[PDB]
């Protein structure tokens, strides 16, 4: 199958900037390439067909170029409605393969997270499961690490993480890490902590509690 | 433009279930219809073109049918890798419009949400806008209700909600409810509460703070 490689994987730019993203095919495909745009939680939209032709409604700020293997899409002046993920797709031979995408985010200053730890409620404990919650609020960039420690022992494979998209409020990100254990296991231990490392912190910040505090 | 309408918007199923998704066009498009599949945070994948022709590599469990305005995609025995969002797209007349999608989610046990309330930060108040956040963490199903109360006055028309997609491990959801007031109106009132109603909560849980 024809492999499509997009570059870069992500791009931090400001409103009004001129950006250019690239898509390379493993074989020559003439101008048989489409450019799609997709915002989080919304359906994709075909922006450019035949490598260069814009579809109806698309502003002239988007321009597609390239023939053969290397193709580019250029946004002349980024607008708030242009920050999204962009995909390329070859239509030359079956299977019609997609690139893995290029995500455009709004660049801003580094922001340290606000970290909070919350023990499980007694109601959930009465069901036999215990969920310790660690919240990281309003940080930039999106890359953060959360490490759960129980009685000063590293935990792994027992946590779930959810991360928000770039907030329309302040262009930050928020994250939740839930460590879920059995009631028996939870009661077998005392000190529960989440250690957060982020670019905005001089040293990793640990939020901890002894079992019993609420 | 040709409007593509998909149904249902969401569908809860389990491994081994047989499921069907419908896509309708506002006008006849013969068989110029594509079915794409896409998992959250991942690139889309074209599964079917020409309404019925499966793409190279798709298992035989996927079946496309239809010609004209009504089209269906059928999955015989749902596998874990089948739970995703499916889009249809007409390829007859420009612009080649997409449907709004069908999110095929997995069924799990009822999980009550954990509720947290966060007041705005002073660094946010320097924008003249106060955003009070109520977070619901790890719940199932998605159906939930968040009612805002400012000084025991039920609010409306100024709160927005954002829901995550189904988690790939615990199959739960998480929701944010932001009440957006002006800085002066925020400094004009006292108690701020969010009341959460969910299938996993016999009594609605209220989380509040007092400035």
């Amino acid at each position: 199958d024809i492999q499509m490689t997009q570059s870069p994987s992500s791009l931090s730019a400001s409103v009004g900037d001129r950006v250019t993203i690239t898509c390379r095919a493993s074989q020559t495909i003439s101008n048989f390439l489409n450019w799609y745009q997709q915002k989080p939680g919304k359906a994709p939209k075909l922006l450019i067909y035949a490598a260069s032709t814009l579809q109806s409604g698309v502003p002239s700020g988007f321009s597609g170029s390239g023939s053969g293997t290397d193709f580019t899409l250029t946004i002349s002046s980024l607008q708030p409605e242009d920050f999204a993920t962009y995909y390329c797709q070859q239509t030359y031979s079956t299977p019609y393969t997609f690139g893995l995408g290029t995500k455009l985010e709004i660049k801003r200053t580094v922001a340290a997270p606000s970290v909070f730890i919350f023990p499980p409620s007694d109601e959930q404990l009465k069901s036999g499961t215990a969920s310790v919650v660690c919240l990281l609020n309003n940080f930039y960039p999106r890359e953060a690490k959360v490490q759960w420690k129980v009685d000063n022992a590293l935990q792994s494979g027992n946590s779930q993480e959810s991360v928000t998209e770039q907030d329309s409020k302040d262009s930050t990100y928020s994250l939740s890490s839930t460590l879920t254990l059995s009631k028996a296991d939870y009661e077998k231990h005392k000190v529960y902590a989440c250690e957060v490392t982020h670019q905005g912190l001089s040293s990793p910040v640990t939020k901890s509690f002894n079992r019993g505090e609420c």
